[PDB]
């Protein structure tokens, strides 16, 4: 679980019948891929990377130097959290997380765009007097997502059952309580109900983080510490 | 072909067995969608929107108020140029522009991300100074990343030795380099210069090409923030 940083040895080849994920323990982007891997029951190894102290060999896995990164037996590398999720869904057996229908698949991708502003807002909130403006920005963004669910007349962003789009947007909502931003969903009833539905899901439940671990990581994030991603063990 | 602006009547229903594209004659993003429609031989109607004088009804077609927008007989709306292009490839018969292989499809999407900085740079160059030297240097940095792709690929196009989705997706910005007087920005990228020449030889690219006179006419009006710019001719 302890992250690999500068000076760490690169890992060996990926064994046949397995896939590797270069992750970061509290990273919401890497969490997307981890939620898909669990949901689809794919056999995999996790290698945690310290992005605040990146090993030199990791630059060869991804030019952007970001996690998640998938690596297979054939040495093929896949990066960008949405791209890895789609790859896994297409490349592995089981129930498809993404709908077969081209228009419905397009909708999920269109909903993902409606969400695109939330990760950057979250980042700005982690990095003075302007917590007030960011809270007002969150509400504006959440209202758009609520309008989706309202028009859809379903519990999830892709129907009355869970799908890819739910797993993609979930990690940021999972962190609202820890960021002390629960008031930002007070005007969005369907979105509050969706968050409750998510926590009941076995895949979401398995990959959940405690408030103590969330607060611990945040304190170290606010101090721009490289040791932040190794909070606890 | 004359664009619809403020005060124009919204168009009638889309006839069965046809799709509609809300475009803008010199828009590189809507050109992506128009290149796919031509390449796949899809039956469609084009409705040009003046984005510098948007009709009030257009916001009902897209909340982002941007082109391209696809509309079908069932009144289904698809926006985001990449999303429209993938929808068309999946929803219509013929040769697939996107490869069936999950990893190869992922690569196209990974290359698309390596290109993501170019559209914004192009935009900054059009809206104005010594800032022109800095933008030229930024273009070179970006183009070098694309040259590294072609070098490693050891193929003519970004998705093999044949034209595919990824070429059509990045092509409109390179098509405008000559008109923007930015040919010197590809001097250090030989494989990319060869790729641009290969693109111009493609029948789909050739069919949708624009003259230097039309390019310059539109640009002059774009620099003057004229609403009449997209109706140059
Ligand atoms: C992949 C590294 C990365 O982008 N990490 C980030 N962590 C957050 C975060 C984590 C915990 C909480 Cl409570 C809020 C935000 C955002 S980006
Ligand atoms: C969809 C409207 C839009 O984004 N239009 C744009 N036009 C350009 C442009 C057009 C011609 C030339 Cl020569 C350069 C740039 C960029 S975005």
């Amino acid at each position: 679980a302890r992250s690999l940083g500068k000076g760490s040895a690169p890992p060996g080849p990926v064994p046949e019948g397995s896939i590797r994920i270069y992750s970061m323990r509290f990273c919401p982007f890497a969490e997307r891929t981890r939620l898909v891997l669990k949901a689809k029951g794919i056999r995999h190894e996790v290698i945690n990377i310290n992005l605040k102290n990146k090993p030199e060999w990791f630059f060869k896995k991804n030019p952007f130097g970001l996690v998640p990164v998938l690596e297979n037996s054939q040495g093929q590398l896949i990066y960008e959290s949405a791209i890895t999720c789609e790859y896994l869904d297409e490349a592995y057996p089981g129930k498809k997380l993404l709908p077969d229908d081209p228009y419905e698949k397009a909708c999920q991708k269109m909903i993902l765009e409606l969400f695109s502003k939330v990760p950057s807002l979250v980042g700005s909130f982690i990095r003075k007097e302007d917590y007030a403006g960011l809270k007002e920005e969150f509400r504006k963004e959440f209202t758009k997502l609520e309008e989706v669910l309202t028009n859809k007349k379903t519990t999830f962003f892709g129907g009355n059952s869970i799908s890819m789009i739910d797993y993609l947007i979930w990690p940021w909502f999972e962190r609202l309580e820890a960021m002390k931003l629960n008031e930002c969903v007070d005007h969005t009833p369907k979105l509050k109900l969706w968050m409750a539905a998510m926590k009941e899901d076995p895949t979401v439940s398995a990959l959940l983080t405690s408030e103590k671990d969330w607060q611990g990581f945040l304190e170290l994030y606010l101090q721009n510490s490289p040791e932040a991603c190794d909070y606890g063990l």
